[PDB]
């Protein structure tokens, strides 16, 4: 099984609670995780991208680094993890992502790839008043296969004449090319987004369900495993989960707990038995050997390549993984 991190771009991680660490996103504190990530031998790295924040006490998400710089960073500061940035496609012409992905190609050296998103919320692009209207709720997908079929173009051959409703290319050129073949991923749960997925992403990201019941999210991995027998391409899923790990359940249970009871509910309600605290996340609780054991259950689970990681406190948990989860864990004795 594979095992990547999910990098806090925007401020305290993925915890809105005022028990949980507060911090800023920094390059030097990715920078810092990555490092630790990549000496554990942690797979791959990924950043989202939001352009706006939920506001409240911890002012949760209104801190947030652009995700093609923070990894293009990231890549020249690493030498082995895969870096993966994610282009919100509503603001980026397909061309430049083309340009920025053949580019931090070459800083990485091959360990670069792109994780391609719709955008869902309204007020993040609404706010530069770029939103295409309500349309788009459902034509996204098809606004992402023309988008798509572009920057394949770019990147296979170096050149488009790709002509469509949203898109015109007249000999459009893009070299280098990557020197590598270029990943693109993508995080569709509905059914056009894993036929999405399935025609040209290389994996799905999915969220993990519930906490401390980690093959809930089957179901959705067997969807996506489906979706996939429909191009003959070999598609897996990964999924989203939050780490919460101690010496012990009772620990672990006790900050787990304690980070509930410091919800920031002012901004849990412009958002609007798992806990909103990290948006409904999929939540291992427990000991180092509690949550070894819940994940090589995830790794057991059809369709399932990998998992991506999420912690209360990064640079700790990174270390506690690298140190007392992962060599318990048998999915990972490579
Ligand atoms: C691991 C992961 C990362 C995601 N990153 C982003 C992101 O960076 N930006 C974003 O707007 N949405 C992101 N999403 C949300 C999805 O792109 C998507 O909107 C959602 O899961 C619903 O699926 P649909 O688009 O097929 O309806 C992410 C989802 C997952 C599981
Ligand atoms: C948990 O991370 C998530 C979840 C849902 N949507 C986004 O980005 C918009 N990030």
């Amino acid at each position: 099984m594979k095992i990547g991190v999910f990098v806090p771009i925007g401020n305290n991680g993925w915890l809105i609670s005022t028990h949980a660490p507060q911090y800023m996103p920094t390059f030097e504190l990715n920078k810092a995780i990555v490092q630790k990530a990549e000496h554990y031998h942690f797979d791959f790295a990924l950043s989202m991208i939001k352009l706006r924040g939920f506001g409240g006490k911890t002012e949760f998400w209104d801190h947030n680094l652009e995700s093609f710089t923070l990894m293009a960073g990231l890549a020249a500061v690493t030498s082995r993890i895969q870096i993966y940035a994610t282009a919100a496609t509503l603001t980026l012409p397909p061309a430049i992502v083309a340009r920025m992905a053949a580019t931090i190609d070459s800083i990485s050296g091959g360990r670069f790839g792109v994780n391609l998103v719709t955008g869902w919320q309204k007020p993040e692009y609404e706010q530069m008043g770029i939103w295409p209207g309500d349309d788009y709720f459902s034509r996204r997908y098809d606004y992402l296969t023309e988008y798509v079929q572009v920057l394949r173009d770019l990147w296979g051959t170096g050149k488009s004449d790709f002509k469509g409703d949203f898109f015109t290319m007249n000999d459009c050129r893009v070299s280098p090319q990557p020197s590598v073949p270029m990943k693109v991923i993508c995080a569709g749960q509905s059914d056009a987004g894993m036929a999405f997925s399935a025609r040209y992403a290389d994996f799905n990201f999915c969220f993990g369900k519930g906490v401390n019941t980690p093959t809930a999210f089957a179901p959705t991995a067997a969807r996506m495993k489906q979706a996939a027998e429909q191009t003959g391409r070999d598609v897996g899923s990964y999924v989203l989960f939050m780490v919460i790990a101690d010496e012990t359940d009772d620990a672990a249970r006790a900050k787990w707990e304690h980070y509930k009871a410091g919800a920031d509910e002012e901004a849990l309600s412009w958002l609007t038995p798992t806990s909103a605290v990290n948006i409904n996340m999929g939540t291992l609780v427990g000991s180092y050997a509690s949550v070894a054991r819940m994940l090589d259950e995830v790794a057991s689970v059809p369709g399932a390549e990998g998992v991506l990681l999420t912690f209360d406190d990064f640079l700790s948990g990174i270390e506690t993984f690298g140190e007392r989860i992962q060599p318990l864990m048998q999915c990972r004795a490579h």
